[PDB]
Parts: structure tokens; sequence; C-alpha cells
DNA sequence: GCTGATGCGCCGACGGATCC
DNA sequence: GGATCCGTCGGGCGCATCAGC
């Protein structure tokens, strides 16, 4: 094994005390993670700007209790056009961004609703659900296709503020990131070609994993769980969600969090402290 | 309108073999 | 002959569509 996350370090490494609290969860079907009162979790931990995944829900089916949050006033959504009850991302935030925009370069023609980019005064903030391999790794060439295209988009971005990158990356990139390496290298999730391609992700754009970054020999810490075969309760998990950042926020880097204790999902939030 | 079946998407438990 | 390797297979949940009434 069980895992219990370190108490929110909320200081920078020069002592500067975070002004900025991010939360990104992949809700696994956003209408029944309100169900499963995930929104009373979110009030709780109050963060100044909401990334969501997997979403499933097109806009006008959004549940009127996300139009009861006062603190998360300015909201982003969007669905894939042909696919709808899957993928789905959110973006719901304390100020105004001064910039959004969707997708990783043709959405306007391949609406595919797996990413949000917002620009704010200091920062350009990413969310991403990138997409599966899938059972048999049917997908796999196409998530190797996309991944290139993605670090490629995302390259451009980092060339101007610094960047958040938070979300679903359907990865654990190394051993240490899911219980059972040694039988799942052939799944997806963990083939060499994901890891590969994360790996790619942090030295061309480049970005670092926050959370390891301060953790960097920290195991048994997932952030998914198979709904199957009692894996959460066994802490059988994968590290399928980060926060990736510009090495220039790494002195505005605070904490980095894995709120572990949450339902509603068969992914928990994550958590981001930054000073800025 | 409402329910429930079906379709689609998205790996860890276990049994047998192998290793010394 | 306990530990490990490795291939096989049984399996939770959400959401869309469909049939039925
Ligand atoms: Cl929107």
């Amino acid at each position: 094994a069980l895992y219990e996350d370190p108490p929110d370090q909320k200081t920078s490494p020069s002592g500067k005390p975070a002004t900025l609290k991010i939360c990104s969860w992949n809700v696994d079907g956003l209408r029944a993670w309100i169900k499963k009162k995930g929104l009373d979790w979110v009030k709780e931990e109050a963060p100044d700007i909401l990334c969501l995944q997997e979403t499933k829900c097109s806009e006008n089916k959004l549940p009127a209790e996300l139009q009861e949050l006062p603190g998360l006033s300015h909201q982003y959504w969007s669905a894939p056009s042909d696919k709808e009850g899957y993928s789905g991302v959110g973006l719901l935030s304390r100020q105004c961004p001064l910039k959004v925009s969707y997708g990783i370069g043709d959405e306007e023609h391949d609406q595919e609703g797996r990413v949000i980019v917002a620009e704010f005064d200091s920062f350009v903030l990413v969310t991403a659900y990138v997409p599966n391999a899938g059972r048999g790794l049917v997908r796999l060439e196409y998530r190797q296709r996309w991944d290139e295209a993605f670090r490629k988009f995302l390259k451009g971005l980092a060339s101007r503020k610094p960047l958040v990158l938070c979300g679903d990356l359907n990865v654990a990139h190394e051993e240490i990131d899911l219980r059972n390496p040694k039988g799942n290298k052939k799944n997806a999730g963990f083939t060499p070609q994901e890891r590969q391609g994360f790996g790619e992700l942090l030295q061309a754009v480049p970005l670092a994993d926050s959370f390891r970054h301060l953790y960097p020999n920290t195991p048994y810490a997932y952030t998914f769980w198979t709904y199957m075969m009692n894996a959460r309760s066994k802490n059988v998990g994968w590290r399928l969600d980060y926060f990736l950042l510009s090495h220039s926020l790494l002195p505005a880097l605070c904490d980095s969090k894995i709120r572990s204790k949450a339902l509603g999902s068969d992914h928990c939030p994550i958590t981001l402290y930054l000073a800025l």
C-alpha cells in the first residue's frame, strides 16, 4: 504494498509560497463521477484550475451541478464529434485564461475531444487524454503516430511561455510506475513503444516529470487501478496521470500529489502546487 | 419515458514449466 | 522443491443504441 502520499509541501525550494493549485482527474464518465460525489471532493480540494479527462459527455449533457461552482466559473469543454460516449476533456478555472484552443493542429476537421490548451499570464496549460493503445495493442501504431504529432505540437507551444502538461498520458514510463512490469510489457500502457514515446516527450519539448523529480525512488505510487480483481484494494495499479513541466518551472515547483483516497473513478486525482 | 440487453472501449489470477 | 517465468483466460464499469412496452 500500500501507499500513503506524503504531506503537501507548499513552499518552493527558494521558500516562496504556492500560489497556484492545479488538480487533474480522469473521471471515467463525468455524469457517473458526479453521481459518485466527485464534485464534493473537488470542492474540498479547492483547486484554482481543474482538468478533467474521459468525461464521455458532450457539453449539452453536462450536469447542472457544474454550473454551481463559483470558484471555477470559467469552463471549457471538448468531446469527439463521431465517438460520443468516449474521450472528452474539460478545463475549469478560477481566473479567465487569455487564450483557449482545442486539439493538436486539425481539431476543426478531426474533432477528437482529447486536448485543451489554455494560456495564462505566466504559463501555458495543456490537458490531454492520450489515446490508449487498446486491448491487444490494436491501435498501438496510431498511438505512436499520435505521440509524434503531439510532441511536435507541444514543442511549438513551449517555445514561448513555460508549459504545464497534465492529464492521462496512458503510459507507465518506467518499471517503478506500475505494480506488475514483468507481465505487462505487451500490454497497453507499458509497451517499449509507449515508454519510448514518453521519454522522447521529456527530452524533445523538453519537460520534467514533476512527481518523479520530487520522489525519484518512491515505488507503489499509482493513479489507476483496474475495476477488476479488487485491484485498488490491493494497490495493484499504474501511474498513468502526470504533471509534466518545463525545466524553467522547476524552481516554482512545491509539490506534486497523488490523491489516492478520492473515489469516483478507476483513476484518482493528482494535484500540483506551484509558486508563481 | 423507462428499463435492461447488447455493443464497444478499456490485465491480473492462475496453472504449468523452468531454474538451480 | 521454492522462486520465478510465462502463456492463458476470466473479467468491472460507463455510456450509446436498440427492443419492448
Ligand atoms: Cl466549451
